[PDB]
């Protein structure tokens, strides 16, 4: 890993493992997850910025940043012992929150093998609850960024910007019962966002999986799943296959997750 | 990685990554788990497996886990360099060993070690058998001929007979299920998951206050995908001791047995 040479972006390779791949021996959109957020991890610390990715002023109002959003499109998933080399940059969305984008290469012929953009919101470290953006915490960190627009997703309509709908009962499939591990925990004993994406697809027939790859995913994070809930993951075919999901837990069915995804025949 | 001199062992560095570490910020026991099976995936790559012999594709065989023990002095901080060595040993007809030695990269001191042992399975008919003469001399010639032991001692806790649990455990996680991110290439429950079932019912007071350092787990049988696990614990004990099962909620069919050792932070 290394920080590019304005100091407005990082660079990292990963060589595919074993255990991080499929039945296709390709990684997985889990896999390709953690990998994101692994990049992400380490360019906060290059510039300074770790200790939670925070700024100044959030070490002292007690904020961090949440995930709202994250939308991967994958174009080819790396193979078992391939060298994929991910970029990643951060950009302001004014007093709103901030975005953290991605684009992964083939190391070998430099050609783009998937991209991803990420929503992120500020919350209250010690409660966990929601709060206001400033301009206060803003410009502490916007040099370390790029100066003009620059997203992964640049495209007039595209579907990174997509309005999510709220899946009706009943849902056409569904993976009932699901519990966090410790595995399944950050460093700071809450649930990683990566699981909620494997919680998501395991409402997906293993025929879809079997016989399409997976091309897009949008999620919309409304809620946190802690260490004792069990969850409830729906989905409705609304079609290349799309998906409509629902993330809920089983008890009050408060929801924590919606989302999209489309696949592909292979 | 590179397999070393003689090419008698196999040599691998990682770099632990942001989501691999717990509450200390060190690497946790699972992510240990498959840094040993990615290193072990590596060495049979390198010299020429794809860890099946020729013979043993003819005859529909596979090698399986039958034991794990891990034994961790320290684990590795985020971002810390770790670099493992392994190397396999013939048990004759019994079946195979694979032995792990971790080490800090900056120091070369050992900060962790591990033992396997793997026994031979027809994948059809799912029943355990010996190794013929035919299968052990294709594998030999890749292990040193001067048998190296991770665990020497003279009577090594890696070698002890194993308890079954009388109900009722102390503690328990119950209706525990494997998810597409616990498969592994073949579609099949990966053997780091049953440790972190095993874990599951050790209060979060215990991995709060102690740091794990022994975990012995022995492999009955395996987990097929639509499974439902509960597993056990009852502290059998500064030092505590607790005695794992783990078995299917459907008849309580036992596939995992083990012990765990733990010590005040
Ligand atoms: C500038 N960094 C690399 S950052 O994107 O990680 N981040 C921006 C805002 O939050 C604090 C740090
Ligand atoms: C020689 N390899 C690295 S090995 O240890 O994977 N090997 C021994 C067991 O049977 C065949 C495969």
């Amino acid at each position: 890993g290394s920080l590019t040479e304005d100091g407005l972006s990082y660079k990292e390779k990963f060589v595919v493992r074993s255990y991080e791949v499929g039945s296709n021996k390709t990684a997985t959109v889990e896999t390709i997850a953690n990998l994101l957020q692994e990049v992400g991890c380490n360019h906060a610390q290059s510039v300074g910025f770790s200790t939670f990715a925070t700024t100044t002023t959030m070490r002292k109002l007690h904020l961090i940043w949440v995930t709202a959003r994250m939308h991967i499109e994958i174009y080819k998933y790396p193979a078992w012992g391939d060298v994929v080399e991910i970029e990643t940059w951060c950009q302001s969305e004014g007093r709103i929150g901030t975005r953290r984008d991605w684009i992964l290469k083939d190391s070998v012929t430099g050609e783009v093998t998937g991209r991803a953009t990420s929503k992120w919101v500020m919350m209250n470290q010690d409660t966990r609850r929601l709060q206001k953006v400033s301009d206060d915490v803003r410009d502490e960190y916007l040099v370390f960024c790029p100066q003009e627009p620059r997203l992964a997703f640049p495209e007039e309509n595209n579907r990174s910007l997509k309005k999510i709908p709220k899946l009706e009962d009943p849902a056409q499939y569904s993976m009932i019962g699901l519990k966090p591990r410790r595995a399944d925990l950050d460093m700071n004993q809450h649930v990683n966002n990566v699981t909620y994406i494997g919680w998501v697809l395991e409402s997906i027939p293993q025929e879809i999986v079997d016989t399409h790859e997976l091309q897009v995913i949008t999620l919309d994070y409304r809620r946190e799943c802690q260490q004792d809930d069990v969850v409830d993951s729906l989905t409705t075919t609304t079609s290349d296959s799309q998906f409509l999901h629902l993330l809920r837990l089983s008890g009050d069915g408060q929801e924590i997750n919606r989302g999209t995804t489309l696949w592909r025949k292979k």
